[PDB]
Formats: C-alpha cells, sequence, structure tokens
C-alpha cells in the first residue's frame, strides 16, 4: 500500500557506538560506520515489505510479510526469526535478541528506535530520491 515506500538517508543518530558494541559489531566497522549517512530503500506492497540498507560498501537486503514469521539479517550478519507488525499505516514494530525496534514514518521523516536494555539507539532519516 506503499505508505513506507521510498529512499531515505540518515540525517542524525544517537547512541550508535554504545549500541553496536553491545550487539557485537566489530570495532573497525563501528569506527568506520559511526559517521556514515546510510541510505534505506523501502518497497511496501500491502503487507509485503522489502528493504535495502546501504552503509558504505556494506549492503543488507531484507524482506518480511506483516504478521508472519520472517528472517531478518541484522548488522552483525546474524539472521533472526521474528514477526514484524504494523501499528497503523506508519509504524513498524518488532523484537529480536531482546532489542525492540520501532520504525515510524512521519511525512518524509523516518524515526527508528532500537532499545536494548537502557541503550536507546535512535536514527532519523529524510526522504531523498
Ligand atoms: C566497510 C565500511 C564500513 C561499513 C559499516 C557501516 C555500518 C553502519 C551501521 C549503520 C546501520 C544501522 C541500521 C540499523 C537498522 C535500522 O535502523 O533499521
Ligand atoms: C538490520 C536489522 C533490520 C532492522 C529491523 C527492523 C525491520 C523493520 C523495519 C524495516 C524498515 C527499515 C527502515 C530503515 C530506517 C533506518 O535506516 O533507520
Amino acid at each position: 500500500g506503499s505508505s513506507f515506500s521510498g529512499k531515505y538517508q540518515l540525517q542524525s543518530q544517537e547512541n550508535f557506538e554504545a549500541f553496536m558494541k553491545a550487539i557485537g559489531l566489530p570495532e573497525e566497522l563501528i569506527q568506520k560506520g559511526k559517521d556514515i549517512k546510510g541510505v534505506s530503500e523501502i518497497v511496501q506492497n500491502g503487507k509485503h515489505f522489502k528493504f535495502t540498507i546501504t552503509a558504505g560498501s556494506k549492503v543488507i537486503q531484507n524482506e518480511f510479510t506483516v504478521g508472519e514469521e520472517c528472517e531478518l539479517e541484522t548488522m552483525t550478519g546474524e539472521k533472526v526469526k521474528t514477526v514484524v507488525q504494523l501499528e497503523g499505516d506508519n509504524k513498524l514494530v518488532t523484537t529480536f535478541k531482546n532489542i525492540k525496534s520501532v520504525t515510524e514514518l512521519n511525512g518524509d521523516i523516518i524515526t527508528n528506535t532500537m532499545t536494548l536494555g537502557d541503550i536507546v539507539f535512535k536514527r532519523i532519516s529524510k526522504r531523498i530520491g
């Protein structure tokens, strides 16, 4: 239904280093990645989502159907089995490895909040293309 469809680039983020260290991202990628303004491409067709996250040379492709089991490839390379849900047209919610992820679209701005214990990793992206 394409509410989420589009290309978005990171503008700013909070707690990137603390989060990525916690989840087990190699430090050399943490250091090279902290100032990258990554691009996220989303194609939504009803309940069916495809998204590509590009940060440098690194490209992660994922897909899921809302309300069904999916297999998501995380930043470490670990693939996790989970379910992604919509809470209204503009909010995607999921959990994996004790991390709660909330992706919310407001016009042209996507806010993604990933919470692991006390660590709240927040990314703000802006529609490009
Ligand atoms: C070899 C160059 C280094 C590349 C490593 C850069 C990795 C940066 C990580 C930023 C991507 C974080 C995306 C979190 C998932 C999400 O918010 O939807
Ligand atoms: C790399 C781990 C995948 C992230 C898990 C959340 C999956 C549901 C949301 C998919 C839309 C992705 C939006 C990206 C926004 C952003 O780059 O911060």
